[PDB]
């Protein structure tokens, strides 16, 4: 089973067509952040693709922007589908919010409208050929501003957020994977030199540290389990002023899975830089289990949105 991570700086910025893009990408699971599309827009050709089943998010404060995306192979077809984190936009959902009592309502949905986040639930084999559950959960953190102060504070409530839900997949059973653009770098190899000698001091690398855990924390960056030293190995570069051939770059694109999950069922996790077409490169993990399509697509599935019904409807 491979997952791979993107993100894609807008699908149709990439000017190749979706279905090259994803079959290039050699994946059963292709999770994309910052689509840039919203349902304004009637974007048919970036939503369905043929041989994928999607699952989208889209941002419902801004035409163009932010927007996650996961494409599944047939054989991935999931159990169950949901937008968002905390619920408010939520058949076929995957369920288990976590405790919100610090949260708002309105502070939830301000969390979950601006397409950040799309949850997709698989059945799998595992290396006792048990059936277990695999949540993925597709993210495109926020960022801060520095003309607008709230929005930093958005981000850091979104981080929590985060914690809150995915610990509570967690603690119903089965694996969870966190995946996409977290917007934080942890460590000083993970960006370009020189580095801070109050590195610890920004709250979102904080909020990290406690999140992850070494091989305290119930989540493992999958790919510095396998590459624990590898030096320059980043996955963003600004689009201006030759950065992707300078490697003026910095690591903030992850698979995060829980400890057993890492530890029991991954044979790796890299990097693509190879891939052109976004600001950021892919990640890809590969794993052992085998997957167990559903019947069914879930209801938040793109090829049942109304305006994309077809022809033969009209
Ligand atoms: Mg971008």
């Amino acid at each position: 089973m491979k997952i791979v991570s993107w993100n894609i700086n807008g699908i149709r910025a990439t000017r190749v067509g979706l279905k090259e893009t994803l079959d290039s990408l050699d994946a059963d699971i292709i999770c994309l952040q910052e689509t840039k599309v919203t349902r304004d827009l009637l974007d048919e050709p970036s939503a369905i693709v043929e041989g994928y089943n999607s699952y989208f998010s889209f941002s419902r404060v801004r035409s163009g922007y932010s927007g996650v995306a996961t494409f599944c192979k047939s054989s991935t077809t999931p159990q169950a589908a949901e937008e968002g984190l905390s619920g408010v936009f939520c058949t076929g959902s995957v369920g288990c919010y976590g405790n919100t009592e610090q949260f708002l309502e309105e502070e939830l949905q301000s969390l979950d409208q601006e397409g950040r986040a799309v949850l997709t639930q698989h059945r799998i084999l595992n290396c006792e050929d048990k059936e277990e559950t695999l949540t993925v959960i597709n993210v495109y953190c926020p960022r801060a501003d520095p003309e607008k102060p709230e929005r930093k504070t958005y981000k850091l409530r979104f981080y929590h957020l985060l914690q809150t839900r995915a610990e509570a997949i967690l603690q119903n059973g089965g694996h969870v994977i966190i995946l996409g653009d977290v917007n934080t770098s942890h460590r000083p190899l993970d960006h370009c030199d020189p580095t801070d000698l109050t590195f610890e001091e920004n709250p979102g690398r904080q909020w990290l540290n406690q999140f992850l855990g070494d091989p305290s924390g119930l989540f493992y960056d999958s790919f510095r389990y396998f590459h624990p030293t590898q030096k320059n190995a980043f996955t963003c570069w600004c689009s201006a002023s030759g950065a992707r051939q300078t490697n003026y770059g910095t690591r903030i694109d992850y698979i995060l899975g829980n400890r057993e999950l890492v530890e029991s069922e991954f044979l790796d996790s890299v990097i693509m830089p190879e891939v052109e077409g976004s600001d950021h490169c892919p990640v890809k993990a590969f794993m052992k289990c085998q997957p167990i399509a559903a019947n069914k697509c879930p209801p938040l599935c793109t090829k049942y949105l109304p305006e994309f019904a077809g022809r033969q409807q009209k």
